[PDB]
């Protein structure tokens, strides 16, 4: 999958190698829903300043998921700026 060596190892509360429970269901920029109760391991992030395009990479049951968030008020800044509303460690 994604080349991990390009990824930032921490993004706010998210630390690579740690597992997180989704504590509020949310939909990403691709309009994919992640359901409360889901558990995923953080792999790392990448931010593309031009598009305000934040990618949060996770492992879920062995499959790589790219959660894409557009970090703008009208899109998903809400999620990117309040990650502890959405993810809880353990």
């Amino acid at each position: 999958g994604v080349d991990r060596d390009y990824l930032q190892s921490e993004y706010g509360v998210l630390k690579a190698g740690q597992c997180y429970k989704v504590v509020r269901s949310f939909r990403d920029y691709r309009n994919i829903n992640y359901e409360r109760g889901d558990v995923m391991r953080f792999l790392g992030s990448n931010f593309v300043p031009y598009e305000s395009g934040l990618s949060l990479f996770f492992d879920k049951n062995g499959s790589e998921r790219q959660i894409m968030l557009c970090v703008r008020p009208e899109f998903q800044m809400e999620i990117a700026h309040h990650l502890d509303s959405y993810f809880c460690k353990l």
